[PDB]
């Protein structure tokens, strides 16, 4: 029987440790999308999220990250190539904690992702939901306080370490 993977991010604020956020990845529903995020979190392909930042945090909306090639929301790449397809839209944006793929149009998933801090149902069926925060929503809420209405962060929010549990 297969068990959904768990991954962790250790978050830092201007280089100062903040806490750990862990995620369940719904490999049972979106295996290809789950596997991308899993492998980018372990670094096992030779690239991934360790050291990258959350480039846009909008309080009461979402925290977005995963651009480890241009560091500002314009870059990123998947373990399958520069981009990969939308797998399915089985799972919906039901509330805070949902983990979902950022994109630039149909079938443009790469490495960027977002963590919901509110229900974002208008994104259903165009962003692939593939996971959820398991532990450490308090740390996501602490990260959120460094966001702003236009998404610029007031301190640098980084993934100091990440991997699989
Ligand atoms: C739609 C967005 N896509 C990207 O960020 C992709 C990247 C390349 C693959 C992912 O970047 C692009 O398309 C370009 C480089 C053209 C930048 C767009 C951009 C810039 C600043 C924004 C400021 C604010 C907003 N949207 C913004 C969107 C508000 C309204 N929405 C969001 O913050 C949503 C939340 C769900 C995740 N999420 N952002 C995305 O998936």
């Amino acid at each position: 029987h297969m068990v959904n993977p768990t991954v962790f991010f250790d978050i830092a604020v201007d280089g100062e440790p903040l806490g750990r956020v862990s995620f369940e990845l719904f490999a049972d529903k979106v295996p290809k999308t789950a596997e991308n995020f899993r492998a980018l979190s372990t670094g096992e392909k030779g690239f991934g999220y360790k050291g990258s930042c959350f480039h846009r945090i909008i309080p009461g909306f979402m925290c977005q990250g995963g651009d480890f090639t241009r560091h500002n929301g314009t870059g990123g790449k998947s373990i399958y190539g520069e981009k990969f397809e939308d797998e399915n839209f089985i799972l919906k944006h039901t509330g805070p904690g949902i983990l979902s793929m950022a994109n630039a149009g149909p079938n443009t998933n790469g490495s960027q992702f977002f963590i919901c801090t509110a229900k974002t149902e208008w994104l259903d069926g165009k962003h692939v939901v593939f996971g959820k925060v398991k532990e450490g929503m308090n740390i996501v809420e602490a990260m959120e306080r460094f966001g702003s209405r236009n998404g610029k962060t007031s301190k640098k929010i980084t993934i100091a370490d990440c991997g699989q549990l």
